[PDB]
């Protein structure tokens, strides 16, 4: 079995997974709409009661299973719980990253595509007034995606967008086909420093922005000025808990797959706590200093509410390009911005397609070459539903990431800490650890964390409870689960023979 080469590489690869576009775009928006700086109170709390406990568990399960040649949840859940339902629930943690890859890599191609368009200068050049600056970029993005102009729910992506998507896929394969150490780790050692420099360079440049409508100080001011009256809202505490899940990448079965390449007695407690910290630092320091400020610096603090309500997607794909087109040398600023985003996602995409690669290698005994190409083949095919069927993306994202990861997360708790036994589990987390987990976390992991998850579930289960074309997507994603259930079946039939 393959292994991480260096402790640093492990943490960077982990951190490379956790730091995606969400750090720079989703996190700033959520904070501004939920009390600004006061949002740090439920966020930090959820980071201690939910994020940190759940991270150590997936790290534990991964390493536990990885010692026995199994990096995937179908196998691992059968080890923690010798049962048929365990292998079935384990399917989800092979299903979720595979559904996300069906659109994530695609969105990742956009950044690459835009970064190419920005570098060569193939960007709109307005013209005055905000709608007169945004619209040329609104139409610029829609032509790329192929956003439906008619009543038909049909996308028509440009030939360029598609070609970049092929390239993007090819880029992902190029890294993944070299393995864990010489591929993901070696790239994590390059991308993460590259990421940091690009972030810092923008943070510096954003702070130097000065328009008649305001400055970057006004942006950091609005974003961080605490509104404690919103802490009364349970929805904020739900958005916080949901965000920690989103930003740490919990419940995707990717931490489990990745930790399974950590050696049996190697530390997971401290190494994990570091990778988790790297992610959070990236968000609060770099992420909330680039997007929101530059948007407020240009449109004024008056539109700071309207900008935050415009969504995290408009901010990164319509707003921020529109602003760079108005700044000195901003064509290159656009290029850096998107080239920052590309690697942020490229370090995440490679990480989650490993789950399917690890499955074919461990359970179906495929070589690394085949396991990669067939995983690429699957992703590439399924992505066509996202590329062409309008709102297919959103539907996939709603199930896989909305409840898929939250449900599978709470499943991970009960299986490892309640079914497998808490004592046996606690030793599995702390074993080989440079530092030991605080004795108080035993109660957090056993009661507080599942309580938070179960009462995030109920809050999700009710209010979060569309055109007929969503069924096409439902049809497909259900079909995937059945397909994976079948491979698990074939996986256990191949083992009884040998
Ligand atoms: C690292 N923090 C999580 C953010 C990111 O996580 C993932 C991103 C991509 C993948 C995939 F590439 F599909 F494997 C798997 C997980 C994600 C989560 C939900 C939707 C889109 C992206
Ligand atoms: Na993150
Ligand atoms: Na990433």
């Amino acid at each position: 079995r393959e292994h991480w080469a260096t402790r640093l590489g492990l943490i960077l690869a982990m951190a490379g997974y956790a730091v995606d576009l969400g750090n720079f775009l989703r996190f700033p928006v959520q904070a501004a709409e939920n009390g600004g700086g006061a949002f740090m109170i439920p966020y930090i709390i959820a980071f201690l009661l939910v994020g940190i406990p759940l991270m150590w568990i997936e790290w534990a399960m991964g390493r536990y299973g990885g010692a026995q040649g199994h990096g995937t949840t179908p196998a691992i859940f059968y080890l923690l719980w010798r049962n048929r339902f365990a292998k079935i629930l384990g399917v989800f943690g092979l299903w979720i990253p595979l559904v996300v890859a069906s659109y994530y890599v695609y969105i990742e191609s956009w950044t690459l595509g835009f970064a190419i368009k920005f570098l060569v200068g193939l960007v709109p050049e307005p013209p005055t007034d905000p709608d007169s600056i945004l619209r040329p970029f609104k139409e610029f993005l829609y032509s790329y995606i192929g956003v439906p102009k008619g009543d038909e729910p049909i996308l028509k992506p440009s030939l360029f967008a598609y070609i970049v998507f092929l390239i993007t896929m090819f880029i992902n394969v190029s890294i993944l086909i070299r393995g864990i150490s010489k591929g993901i780790e070696r790239f994590a050692k390059i991308a993460m420093p590259t990421l940091f420099i690009l972030a810092v360079f923008l943070v510096i440049r954003v702070f130097l922005l000065e328009t008649p409508n305001g400055t970057a100080a006004d942006g950091l001011n609005f974003l961080w000025t605490p509104d404690f009256e919103k802490l009364k809202d349970p929805g904020v505490w739900i958005a916080a808990v949901g965000q920690i899940f989103f930003s740490l990448g919990l419940g995707f079965g990717v931490l489990i797959t990745f930790a399974s390449y950590v050696r049996k007695d190697q530390d997971i407690v401290l190494s994990g706590l570091t990778a988790a910290t790297l992610n959070e630092k990236a968000s609060v320091i770099l992420g909330g200093s680039i997007s929101i400020p530059a948007a407020v610096a240009f449109f004024g603090v008056a539109n700071a509410v309207a900008i935050a309500k415009a969504g995290a997607f408009n901010l990164g794909f319509i707003t921020l390009p529109a602003i760079f087109s108005q700044t000195a040398g901003g064509t290159f600023l656009g290029f850096l911005w998107f080239f920052l985003l590309f690697f942020a996602g490229l370090t995440s995409s490679i990480a989650g397609m490993q789950g399917m690669i690890a499955f074919l290698e461990d359970e179906l005994k495929l070589s690394r070459k085949h396991a990669v190409l067939w995983t690429a083949a699957i992703v590439f095919f399924s992505a066509h539903l996202v590329m062409f069927l309008n709102k297919s993306l959103d539907e996939m994202d709603f199930w896989a990431t909305g409840i898929g990861v939250v449900f599978f997360g709470l499943t991970e708790l009960i299986i490892f800490f309640w079914i497998f036994g808490a004592d046996k589990a606690w030793e599995e987390i702390n074993r080989g650890g440079i530092i030991k987990v605080p004795r108080i976390y035993y109660y957090v992991m056993r009661y507080i964390t599942p309580a938070f998850l179960a009462v995030l579930l109920v809050v999700w289960a009710r209010e979060y409870i569309t055109h007929w074309t969503v069924w096409i997507t439902r049809f497909y994603i259900i079909g995937l689960f059945l397909f994976l259930t079948f491979l698990v079946f074939l996986a256990e039939r191949r083992r009884n023979h040998e």
